[PDB]
Order: structure tokens, then C-alpha cells, then sequence
């Protein structure tokens, strides 16, 4: 059996992985009472892209659904799967012999059959003819709404498609459910992205110096992942927040691109995750820039370590994800009170929604081929209309084989804080004189990637977490 | 006067650079008799994009024309220039006061006026009424054909733009012609991009070892450029061909993603250039993987070194660029004859277009904000319909201020070789028994970036070039 491999110490991923996904999608559609006999799944791969109107090629990364079904790295492909038999056909672009002048050897269709271990390979321009000869009942295409972006997924289309019966509602929720439940072969890849990203995080912690620019660490992190782990891409733009910037969720975008000089006294919050063969990792480490936690940083950090461990210790099949988020809120509030920042009844603090002031984002989300993976809110799973909870990327109950991030945080965000101090239903909880000490603290977030097993979780991530472990990693070790 | 800067040893670029561009564009438009008084240039900035239908951010890189004119790093902006007066107005998006949580500091309009040194800043939702009160005769927008991609530039559009008179033919030829001639400020940025990429090429040469994967060198090059040079993007996808892949012109892309193991005996061809503040560099180095040229490798290498130095020596205002391409072709053929690969009259070889068998691409191209920069083929300049020369990205005569790549090379491409050996008008020049030993040699390209001065050229790139220099570099002398 063939495998994708970037050599050295990188992971061998069997193409069988994708055969299993195809097989699981078919099994799921045969069980579907409204999937007609003789149906055929028709997916379209992503295409080569350029910067606006220039000839500057953009690096091609495969469309995620298409990758999940076939594992194909080349642009311009299509893929069909006969539902009743499970037979797979890949369609590759016809490159004219003259292209060998600027390409290498132009690969034969047979080269692609053995590469991807699919049942047949044909040219893209013969798609209409090839599907005609199969006399299918219906073409199942991919159309639906991603619940993190709001975008509608592009449906496959080819010249001549109008002569076929096309159903575009059935496939989306089904191919999404398959993706939510990771196979053992998929887990092996997620273990590997986490291992490599964990090593990269360790290296950053070793190298950080007061005086460096944040992007120096971004650069180091991507160099390790690529050179040591074959990860050409990151799963998302690196967030390298130091000082006040640790309080900016999604910092490091074009408008704030990791350009701050790290200073003595700053907390660093680093959320960086490499991507191997279109599989994600998503890992955040928080640590003092100088290698020594102050009392205040120890206190806030250990509050987050506490919610992290309490959530992970409680996760198991049947657990409603929003319950864990509320747990994290409660623990934050408890500890924020133990440290003297808040006073009064934790119950009262909860009933007021104070938790959302300190952790305005969701506790965690599905992870897979996308960092924010599909299937958090299928039909019938409602968004909870409350501050904090409304940002959860899923409201599902945990089941074995799900892959989630566990990412609690405590931040000191000036405009959430000024709001609470202006709301008489929230103001009384604050001790202004101690709060003043934490203005500009930034934030801590501790983000693990876990798998939901039959009875608990498997922790994918391996970074130092306790105060002791972190101060030791930063000093060598 | 304010400047773009990324700290450390990174280059300070004065925002005055872009004011000069706006000034120069206006002066050229004023001379154009089709341009009506009261005309306003309206450019639209690039927007934030995501991976297909997911919420995975793609790192924002500004549209080229817009950057040339304003140097704005933020997504979602417009920018207008009053032709008669030269006053610039930047339009920035109105971000709801309520998501400082996720963005950070919502910057006021004065911040941006200060930041970019424009005459005025307003919100984007106000663009129709801001323009309406200026009572323009005509809006000049940007539409044209890029002569490398064949793509049509996206013309600026906003809500209520159909109430204006809009012209979309005048601007493109004029803004392109300004981009062709680099100001002293632009040149300073280009010296820097070349300095940094040259330093990185030197590091890639000291680091190359047999048994490494090509992408390890790509990763290091990029890491030097980012951590050491502030270059978050490269100018194009790194080409790291070794062995037979050094003969593959479009190498490095998704379908051949630098995944070959560097072998003893291989030639390497590394084409890589970092990008700083959307300014490009374009450098190719060629060298033996093991750090030592064989006789065959030296002969071919010194053939390309010869034509590189000949072309650079010849360049001056007034020189027709296709004559330089021809001069490279003649030098290659001379050397390939001295080597025994060819026999007979070099004049006859030239008449038969045999040079394009060994160098199928153009000698070089304008370089600027884009690596294949705009303006090689404006009205009245035609593509020469002959092998090799048809691939030239410009057929213009050289003038002070133009920046070009000089990138001759020799490759052994089976498709081209086989075609030529079947043609009795070309076959006779080959010594097949000598040609044999060079099959699967790969190729060598030597690529320098230069500026045309009043009297000749200025060389920007600073890498090892002679056989002695390269071997001494690789041995870690
Ligand atoms: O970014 P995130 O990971 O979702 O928090
Ligand atoms: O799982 P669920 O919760 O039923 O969605
Ligand atoms: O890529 P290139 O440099 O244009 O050849
Ligand atoms: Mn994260
Ligand atoms: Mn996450
Ligand atoms: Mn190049
Ligand atoms: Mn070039």
C-alpha cells in the first residue's frame, strides 16, 4: 500500500486512510433512507490561484472535503464515488505534451491510480462522457453552510452537468458527520501534528529573549515544523502576543502582525500549530517572557491550569460541551476571588455572567482537517444565547472519536472590564485597587488538543504546563 | 516623516515613497489629453480572504497597484487621488466599537492619517457621499490586461458608484508606466530585499548537505528572511530543484513540492527571493550538491556565467532587450560547441533557433512590487514570434530607472532535445554521443537583479558566482 511521506523523520500516511473515509461515506449514504440506488458522489477539488490579477502563484492547499475523500495534492482535479459499489474515480487535468517544456515528466493517468490507490483515473475533460456511461440515478454534490464562517460550500460543476439529476442537500450533513468522527488512521496524523507542534513550542520557549520581536518566534516555530516535520503550512496564522497583546484574541493578522518587542515583565501567549498533509494542530502556551513567573502571573496562570485540568478530567461520552464551559467560568471566578480581584458569592458572580468578562471566547472546538472543524452545529443543535456560551463553536454532547481543543483563558480586556465596572449588576464584584494591578496584564490561555475515547480523553498535546515545568523548559532542560 | 519598520536591522521605508508615486501618477495623468479636469483616481484595496468555505484566515498581502499608491497594510480600504490637486484620501473600514476584544485598539481616523501621511481619512461606508461633495467630472478606475497572467484587473466598485461617470481605460496604461520606473526610494527598498535574500542564499549554500530534502533549504531561506529581514512573505514559491528537477522550470509548486532527496552528484538550482513591504527580490543560485563541480558541471556553469556577465556588461539605456536575449543564446551555443555537445557553424545554429532548445524561457523581466512586474508590453510593443523570444516578458528598450532580472540558463530538457533531434534542420548540429552523457544533467540558471542607470547598470544581488567562490562558500571557508 502506497503512503504520503516527506522523508527523514516525517510521518508515513497510508493512502488507505482516504479509502476508509470513502468507504465510511458510502456506508453512511446506503443507510440513508433517501439516498437513491445508483447514486454517485461528485466532489470538485480546489484550483490553482494567483495574487489578484498578477501571475504570482499562490501556494495551493487542497479543499478540505476533497482532501478528506481522496488525499490529492494536485490542483484541477475532480473525484466521484459510486455509492452502491464504493468504486472511486479520480479525474486529473489533461496537460498537453508541450507542457513538459516547463513541467517535468507529465504523469500518466496510471501514475495517479497507483499514487492514490483509487479504482480508475480519467481526464477532467472526459467527466461528462464518463459519468454518462455509468448511467447514474443521481449526482450527489456538496452544498451547505460552515457554521464558523457563514460561507456556503461551492458545489461541484462541469460542462454538461445540466443533463444529470443533481441533488445538493443530502451529502453535506453526512460527509460532515463522517469528518466529526476520526478514524484510527486519522488519529495517528493528529498525534504527529501535535508532537511536531509540541516540539516547536518547546523550542520557542527555549529561545525567547526579552528584546526579540514577536515575529522572530513565529519564524522559528514555522522553520521547525517545516524543516523537522515536513509541514509546509500552518493550520492558522501564528498568534505571538506579548505584553498587552496577549489580551488580543486573533492578534498577528495583517493589521497587527507580531511586530512588538517582547519586554521584561510581559506574559507571552503563543498560539501556533503546524499542518501536515492538510491535518491540523492547535496549541497555545503561556509563559513569562523573562523565564520567571511573578506572584500575579503564577496566580492567574494557575487559575487557568486549574480549569484546563478540571475540564479534561471531566470530559467523557455523554458530557454536554456547554457544561464544561460553565465549569471553566466557575473555576475562573473562584480563583479570581481567591486572588482578591473579585469578592462576594461565586453563585452571584455566575448568575451575573462575570465569567464572560474574563473569557469572552468558547471553551474549545472540533479539530480535524480544518483547525475549526466542521459539524459543531448540525441541524437541531442550537447556539446558546448568552455571553461566552454564544461563542462556543459546538453545543454537541461528547461522543468517542471526536477531536476537540480544550482552551480556557483569563484575559484583562479593557473594554470588557470598563463595561462590567459601569454595569451596577456587575460593578460591586470588583475590588478596584487590586484590579488596577492587573490592567495591562494581558492574558493566559492554555490550549490542549484531546481525543474523546470510550471513557475519557486522550491528550494529544505534550508541552510543559506547570510553573515548575515551564521555568525549567525556558532555562534549557 | 513617518516610516514602515519592523525593528532590529530591518529597513525603514518612508511613507513619503508612496506620496511621490501619487505625485508622479498625477503629473502623467495631467499630460494626458483624454484626462478631464476634476478627475479622481479611485483604487480599491484588497480584502481579507479565507480557505474556501472555512474560517481559516489567509495571511493578507495587499493588492499591488493599491500598495504602490498608498502602502496600506490593512484589508478592506479604498484610496482616491484628486488629479488636479494631488490630495489623497484614504478610506478605512468603520469597525464596530464593540469588538476591541478580538481586534485590539480600534484606531481613530487621525491615527491612519498620521500613519500613512495622506491628506485625509474617512470611513468606507461614507465613500459615495464624500466623493459626491467633491463634484468630480469623472472617476478614473483601474482595468487592464496583465501581460504575464492574461488576467483582467478588478475595477474598484462601491455602493452608489453608478451615479458617477466612470472611465476605466485611461488609468491602467498610465499607472503601469509609472510602476516601470523606480524612484530613488523604491530602489532603496530593492537594494535591501536583495541584500537579505543574498545573505539567505549564502546561508543555504553553507548548509546544503547530500541526503537533505530540498524543502529543508526552502524552510531555512524563508526563516532567514523572516527572522533576519522582516520578510513575512516570499516574492514567489521557492524553487529548490536538485538533480533532474533543476531542469524542471516550474518546480516547487504543489504538484512537485520540493520533496526530493538531494543526492551526491546532483546539481542544485535554487530560485528564491524574500519580499519586504510588498517589494520583491528574485535570485537564483546554481551549485553542485556536494560542493564540488565536475568538469561537465563547470563547463555548463561557466557557459551561463559567461552570458550573464556579457549581458550585464552590455546593458545600458537604448539597448533592445531582445538583442540581449539573442546575445545570451549565441554565447550558450558557442560554449556548448566548445564542449563538444554541438558541432558546426554557430551562425547556422542561430538561424535555426537552436538556442531555445537550451533556454526556452526569456532572458529576464521587469521586477518591482510584483516579481514579474507590470509594463513589459504596453501598446505598440509586440511579442516576437520565435522560440525563446516569444517567452520574453518584455520587448522594450532599456531606460534609466527600470529594474530587470538577468537570468540566463542552460537546461537539458528531453522534450526539447528529442524534438530537435527529429528535425533534420537541427539534428545535424548535435554530437549525440556527447549529448548522451548530459541527459538528466538538470540545468543551471544564474539570476541577478539589476537597475538600469544613465550609463549602464547597477548590480543589486550579492552572492557567490565563480566556481572558486561557490566552492569556498560551500566548504564553510
Ligand atoms: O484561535 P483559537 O484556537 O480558536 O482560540
Ligand atoms: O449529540 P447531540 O447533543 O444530540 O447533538
Ligand atoms: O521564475 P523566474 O525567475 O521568472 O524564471
Ligand atoms: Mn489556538
Ligand atoms: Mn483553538
Ligand atoms: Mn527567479
Ligand atoms: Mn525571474
Amino acid at each position: 500500500g502506497p503512503s504520503f511521506w516527506l522523508g527523514n523523520e516525517t510521518l508515513k500516511v497510508p493512502l488507505a486512510l482516504f479509502a476508509l473515509n470513502r468507504q465510511r461515506l458510502c456506508e453512511r449514504l446506503r443507510k440513508n433512507p433517501a439516498v437513491q440506488a445508483g447514486s454517485i458522489v461528485v466532489l470538485q477539488g480546489g484550483e490553482e490561484t494567483q495574487r489578484y490579477c498578477t501571475d504570482t502563484g499562490v501556494l495551493f492547499r487542497q479543499e478540505s472535503f476533497f482532501h478528506w475523500a481522496f488525499g490529492v495534492t494536485e490542483p484541477g482535479c475532480y473525484g466521484v464515488i459510486d455509492v452502491d459499489t464504493g468504486k472511486s474515480t479520480l479525474f486529473v487535468p489533461r496537460l498537453p505534451a508541450s507542457h513538459a517544456t516547463w513541467m517535468g515528466k507529465i504523469h500518466s493517468k496510471e501514475h495517479f491510480k497507483e499514487k492514490y490507490a483509487v479504482d480508475d483515473v480519467q481526464y477532467v475533460d472526459e467527466i461528462a462522457s464518463v459519468l454518462t456511461s455509468q448511467k447514474p440515478s443521481v449526482l450527489l454534490t456538496l452544498r451547505g453552510v460552515n457554521t464558523d464562517s457563514g460561507s456556503v460550500c461551492r458545489e461541484a460543476s462541469f460542462d454538461g452537468i445540466s443533463k444529470f439529476e443533481v441533488n445538493n442537500t443530502i451529502l453535506h450533513p453526512e460527509i460532515v458527520e463522517c469528518r466529526v468522527f476520526k478514524t484510527d488512521m486519522e488519529l495517528e496524523v493528529l498525534r504527529y501534528t501535535n508532537k511536531i507542534s509540541s516540539e516547536a513550542h518547546r523550542e520557542v520557549m527555549k529561545a525567547v529573549k526579552v528584546g526579540m520581536k514577536e515575529y522572530e518566534l513565529e519564524s522559528l516555530f514555522e522553520h521547525y515544523c517545516y524543516s523537522r516535520g515536513g509541514m509546509r503550512h500552518s493550520s492558522y496564522t501564528c498568534i505571538c502576543g506579548s505584553g498587552e497583546n496577549s489580551a488580543v484574541l486573533h492578534y498577528g493578522h495583517a493589521g497587527a502582525p507580531n511586530d512588538r518587542t517582547i519586554q521584561n515583565g510581559d506574559m507571552c501567549l503563543f498560539d501556533m500549530g503546524g499542518e501536515y498533509y492538510c491535518f491540523a494542530s492547535d496549541i497555545t502556551c503561556s509563559f513569562p517572557a523573562n523565564g520567571k513567573f511573578t506572584a500575579d502571573q503564577k496566580a492567574v496562570y494557575e487559575a487557568v491550569l486549574r480549569s484546563s485540568r478540571a475540564v479534561m478530567g471531566a470530559m467523557k461520552p455523554g458530557v454536554w460541551w456547554p457544561d464544561m464551559h460553565r465549569l471553566a467560568d466557575r473555576i475562573h471566578l473562584e480563583e479570581l476571588a481567591h486572588m482578591g480581584i473579585l469578592s462576594g458569592s461565586v453563585d452571584a458572580m455566575v448568575q451575573a455572567h462575570l465569567g464572560a468578562v474574563f473569557m469572552p471566547h468558547g471553551l474549545g472546538h472540533f479539530l480535524g482537517i480544518d483547525v475549526h472543524d466542521v459539524g459543531g452545529y448540525p441541524e437541531g443543535v442550537e447556539r446558546i444565547d448568552e455571553p461566552g456560551l454564544r461563542s462556543l463553536r459546538t453545543a454537541r454532547h461528547l461522543q468517542p472519536g471526536m477531536v476537540l481543543t480544550v482552551e480556557p483563558g483569563i484575559y484583562f480586556i479593557d473594554h470588557l472590564l470598563d463595561e462590567a465596572l459601569a454595569d451596577p449588576a456587575r460593578a460591586s464584584f470588583f475590588n478596584r485597587e487590586v484590579l488596577q494591578r492587573f490592567r495591562g496584564f494581558g492574558g493566559v490561555r492554555i490550549e490542549e488538543d484531546v481525543v474523546v475515547t470510550d471513557s475519557g480523553i486522550e491528550l494529544l498535546t505534550c508541552v510543559p504546563r506547570t510553573v515548575e515545568e515551564i521555568e525549567a523548559c525556558m532555562a534549557g532542560c
